[PDB]
């Protein structure tokens, strides 16, 4: 079996290889990339997402989120406090202010140490989940607004015809902004392009070991576990690499820089943080291999987790028993 240690693999496609998206995902998996839960793809040198980022400041962040932590440095939750709307220009200025800016640091490792030491004592503001795209419409390769849809994948594979759409989201981050431990909706893939700015550090558990992370989470957040059979679906729990190591949880880490893609694979738990002001674009997608993961994706049982319009149809078709129980609940 390829990649038995489940290492994060890094790919350097040629421009010819960058034409067929589906084919290249399949190629990465033939090399065992999915076993890590996460892969990095460096686009060919000839490729560009768009001409410049000089004109993005008037994008609105309608609901910036202040990420307030509760708990200890290595085991905490975060909740999102809604803030008043601001433009990306205003947000960038805030990110760079003395209160919120990245501290002096020696390297990525030094900054990582500072993040896990000091994260809980600050409340950075995140512009997350903003529907839209920064890819030029003339960018024909790996344009996250031009991917085949999950609905069409299900139709091609299963003859299933359903409602729903599939569009990208923008993320404007700053130092210490955090994404909690999670897999994707329906344990889909995701693909994430870092358009500009400072890096994003990722942590990931191999899909074959996801239930080890779940078991630790149940131990570390016992009240939450009693309240919901899949509370990581709430996307508010953080566990540090030190605590993962202490508990023998298999994981890897990698830092994504501007101009690089990351792909998360079905049931690959991931978490991470931003180094400073940046902008990323991400979207979920499917392949034929995903369908078996979608049908057995664990779901929130308490109603706290958000379910998009499109996810409704996925649950209805792939998980009819869960759907029925949920709608009667
Ligand atoms: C949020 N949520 C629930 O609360 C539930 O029972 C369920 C089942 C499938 C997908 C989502 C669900
Ligand atoms: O970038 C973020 O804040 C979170 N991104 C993801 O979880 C993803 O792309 O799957
Ligand atoms: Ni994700
Ligand atoms: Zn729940």
């Amino acid at each position: 079996a390829q990649n038995p240690n489940c290492n994060i693999m890094i790919f350097h496609p040629t421009k010819e290889e960058f034409n067929d998206f589906d084919k290249y995902i399949a190629y990465m998996e033939s090399q065992g990339a999915h076993r890590a839960g996460l892969a990095k793809i460096i686009p060919p040198k000839e490729w560009k997402a768009r001409e410049t980022y000089d004109n993005i400041s008037e994008i609105l962040i309608a609901t910036p989120l202040q990420q307030v932590a509760s708990g200890r440095a290595g085991v905490f939750t975060q909740y999102h406090k809604k803030k008043k709307a601001m433009t990306v220009g205003e947000y960038r200025h805030l990110a760079n202010s003395k209160k919120y800016q990245t501290p002096p640091h020696q390297n990525f490792e030094d900054l990582e140490r500072k993040y896990w030491k000091n994260r809980i004592y600050n409340s950075p503001i995140y512009g997350a989940d903003i529907s839209g795209s920064l890819f030029d419409e003339n960018t024909k390769q790996w344009n996250l607004g031009h991917l085949g849809t999950i609905q069409d994948l299900l139709e091609k594979e299963c003859g299933v015809v359903i409602e729903g759409v599939n569009t990208p989201y923008l993320y404007f981050g700053m130092w210490k902004t955090t994404f909690a431990w999670h897999t994707e909706d329906m344990d889909l893939y995701s693909i994430n392009y870092l358009h500009l700015g400072e890096p994003k550090t990722w942590y990931v558990v191999p899909p074959e070991h996801g239930q080890r992370l779940e078991r630790l989470a149940r131990e570390l957040f016992p009240g939450s576990s009693r309240g919901c059979g899949a509370f990581l679906r709430h996307k508010v729990a953080l566990i540090s690499p030190t605590v993962l190591k202490e508990n023998g949880i298999p994981f890897n880490r990698i830092t994504q820089e501007a101009g690089e893609f990351m792909v998360t694979f079905p049931y690959g738990y991931h978490a991470g943080f931003n180094h400073g002001f940046n902008c990323a674009e991400a979207i979920n997608f499917a392949t034929p291999r995903w369908i078996d993961y979608g049908k057995m994706a664990s779901q929130c049982s308490c109603g706290e987790a958000r379910v998009t319009f499109s996810m409704d149809a996925f649950v209805r078709i792939l998980q009819p028993e869960r759907y029925d129980l949920w709608k009667r609940g």
